[PDB]
């Protein structure tokens, strides 16, 4: 609905997240690759080589990225953000929307640094995940103190092109990190294990990987397109005395559900802990 | 071409819905028979354009490809009921759990000598055209029958041919798989709720995370452990979470599940015949 | 019609039936602790199993499973055509009863039933299976009679072992859970009497919500738990101990033991 | 028996507890639905459209609910209760009875906020549960400093129409929260798992759900109508060598009793924690 | 002499004392379920705690631990020099009682006691510690009185928390064990009533053997177990579940909770 074929996007950081978003945005056709600039500390990653081939402009100077861009994604380690903010703070102009993707880093900490330079920085905090690279990401965002109303709409329009996107209150983002931020790693672990189980029972490894991934994708899509509770879908597919209900019993006996709860909790708690350590420093 | 379902349970409904959404045949070319069809399935199928009848004989006479989608122990009764009505044109596709090509051909061969039988292992996500299917061809299935099966089931998801002796393992992996995923998504959502998310949002994010990760793996040549390595930054939230999964033996539980489902399927393969 | 009993479940059904007003207490004859209460109700008592048979139309057998063959050998000559013989003994099959009774008269009308103790407060759960010679109207009569003291439905006989593991043993799972929940309340500072009352009321209310809802139990669970709240914290510690798997283990163990009793008999 | 057919009831919050109480009250016939008003920050909730169909008046303004009501239920999240009190404190009148249903929120905290506006607020604290929707709830309440003796009796009459209700000392309410407040969720978990066990052993899912729920309902009623210890009732069910005592052994081997003790403790401890975190702010 | 009570342990001691014949039931005054039984015995009842103080020489305080300060504030002005105040409240220290009572009269005679419910069958286990102002003859009088309903010995006050974890909570460990042993008997085919009787008789006999033996409990254990036999097989499964460690955990948990109550008070 918004015309942003003239919009320039910059990434500070040229790692996994910058590649994933840039590949997703250009695959969606919402951004031309030549309108994307990325800056990296080391021009020796495979990520910067793939970005170069996409047509993304690459530079070693964070200041160049700032001057080129309208929307500026900060995709660096959480503990690097306060060094980037001190570096680029004077170059932030009124046109800029600063989008922080660093886990744990609060809007208040970013606005505090940038406000020392120019008084009303437009800041958005987001938590996205690597599946944006195949345009099936899960993203949430929260708008900062000086973010205008169209800033949030622009950001939802941009991130919706590469997956699910919705606005949340900032105090939910650490929990989202433990669920959909870390979620793909839980799935990769599960898929590796499911493939081992297929191999134990006689399947070739390549087929077992394909079938397990297709099973997970189809089940996830079923749930997304259904109004039904996941327990109801579980109920619908477990015939009496059959193979599936026998397998569900052995999952329950090992406390499978509790492990996944433990995981979301552990990732969320670590996210809160990393930020608390940063605020102390 | 006409398709029939003997059975109107969840799997027959999912295949009929997926086939119609695929447009590979008009729904008026689909017929389903059940002696006990619930009003919800009858209403949805009828609003779908699928013909309905209580007489399995009418389904057989209507159909070219005949899906047997009933509980395993019901199969011998169906075959004795319809066996005399099986013509040379029919391809009989069995979806019943653990029912062997041998037990079907032995029954049908008493009526007419060369029944064309295919054994199928599919799953419920065919309803959103993202199923995972394998099939094995019987003694008298012509080479064109397997090709026709593969084209048909490819319209509602992944499909490939296997030897019949792998179908029990596939059952434990992609047949039961969606249930493992529904269990995991329920627990992941509980985790999100424990950490402060509304249930509705937690369910959506967990399912989107699973869908995206599975698509990444399907569209990548890299090992799932490599994709996991790419997600986990040093000292970060994800590697902390992976450790608590490892401490509970998460991987072993999923191996246990595939094995338990496969072994139960073999028990159904046996106790059928003995 | 007249009803006869040949125990704990014997008293429960007579108490429930009379409270239901479906049968007058004197049209009921029975054949200890439980025998003192029945006399108060007006239930006729007799030590001779043969007297209960002669005055009854519907005949409940509520004795231990390895005691049925001896009762059938004693009463078998007295079973007339008017009799419906209803066996409540766990694990005793219709086949075993019919085999014994058929030595006397060729077409015994046998029904096998699986009920539970809450019939004494008219909230039982009962299933029944009809035998070879039971008329269609016999199953309907049994459903009407046992519907007066709880839920009742017909099943195939091969499901009764599973029903036994679920609603037959079910009340004992609940009594164990209620004792433990009350201990938890006491640990956190509640008086024992209030803890028992609150825990039982919570279980009763939740069970009634589910029976009166179309929704899945997980959906009702989701409605209790506010984000970050007390309930979701408690649910996590249940999951960490494999709570669900323990209840699956229980239903399985009771079902499998019932099958062993269905076999040891033969 | 106090006369209150013509009194007005308000809910601050239109969530699950407001729906359950409103449904129970109207099904009991003790309140007409048009005498009920509820306010919610979000109107797209399923619970809000259901309240509309019942005839309950819905408003986005908490002030209108106060001015409409005689008895005011606070049925919102615990951590926001302090913002509500600041928002409607000036609109509390001498006629009002404020009934807080929030877990952990103490009478003293409510009275301290409301006393800033008008000196003797009438406050009652209660802990109820969702089965009030089928008129089988379990409710306890404690009366505040300025609650008249008739306010407690009115409270007990009203909540007795939808379940068990009794007065307690306030220092028991956190323990009640872990037992009958969270209790229904323990039962729903148990019923799901019991049905799974029935399905594993060959029952259709719908029958297994019905049988399991009826077993638990009947057992609970037996205990409520018996003077006997639950261990004695357990002994009456368990014939020697039989199916039930075999199942009880596998429950004991998994520490089933300890898990339920752990749950009550965990819910109670979290309830105390929430209030302690609130008082820190 | 006259004795006064200010509950469950209140009834147990009055029942034991009267069965012992050490005190006439009418020389005992007390201040519900338990109050209906005491009236049958002849135990004088009164709602006013001040009346029990005025008619008593030895004064037992059998109320909840956080209730003692309120009782001492009420009766403190009525404590005369003739009084021995015996506190049975778990975790209430001699220091806390003396502090309260010393505000009224300077030298209150206080004894702290740790007893258990089996005093009701005159097989209790009691220890006591004497306070700052208790005369030597007060401890001797208390030992004589409480020896009439079980074992009794003097300890230092700093051992009473540990005693609480062992013989104070001990009977509940035994009731749990007896319930479980009976369930085991029922699982193997015994009727419940016989199983409870046999299990309790086994525990009583073993306990008496140990009390009347000079030998170590392990030596007595060795005498039960024949080589390759049933008992040594059962002992192995106890060891495999860490049975011993569970009982150590219990004594520790009860002792530590008692210390928390000894502190939360202050
Ligand atoms: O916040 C919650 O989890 C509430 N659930 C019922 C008791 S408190
Ligand atoms: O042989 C043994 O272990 C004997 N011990 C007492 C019961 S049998």
């Amino acid at each position: 609905n918004l015309y942003f074929q003239s919009m320039s996007v910059g990434f500070i950081g040229a790692g996994q997240l910058a590649f994933a978003l840039a590949k997703g945005f250009t695959a969606a056709g919402v951004l031309a690759a030549h309108k994307i600039m990325a800056s990296s500390p080391d021009m020796d990653l495979a990520t910067v080589s793939a970005l170069r081939k996409m047509g993304v402009k690459l530079t070693p100077h964070n200041k160049e990225t700032v001057q080129h861009s309208d929307v500026l994604f900060l995709a660096v380690k959480p503990h690097i953000i306060p060094f980037i903010l001190d570096e680029i703070g004077a170059d932030i102009e009124d046109r800029h929307i600063v989008v922080s993707c660093a886990a744990g880093v609060t809007i208040s900490s970013i606005e505090k640094k940038l406000s020392a330079f120019r008084p009303a920085p437009r800041v958005i905090r987001c938590m996205t995940n690597t599946p944006v690279v195949v345009r099936e990401g899960a993203t949430v965002y929260a708008t900062g103190t000086h973010a205008q109303v169209e800033d949030g709409r622009l950001m939802e329009q941009l991130l919706s092109s590469v997956g699910f996107c919705t606005e949340v209150e900032e105090d939910l983002i650490d929990a989202v990190t433990g669920l959909s931020g870390s979620g793909p790693a839980y799935a990769f672990t599960a898929l590796d294990a499911l493939a081992d189980g297929g191999v134990k029972m006689g399947l070739p490894r390549r087929l077992a990987v394909r079938l397990g991934a297709q099973a997970l994708l189809g089940a996830a899509k079923m749930l997304l397109h259904s109004e039904q509770h996941p327990g109801q879908l579980k109920d619908n597919v477990s015939s009496p005395g059959g193979a599936t209900i026998h397998a569900l019993h052995v999952l329950e006996s090992g406390g499978f559900r509790s492990l996944l709860i433990n995981a979301v909790e552990a990732s969320c708690i670590r996210t809160r802990e990393l930020q608390s350590m940063a605020d102390q420093e």
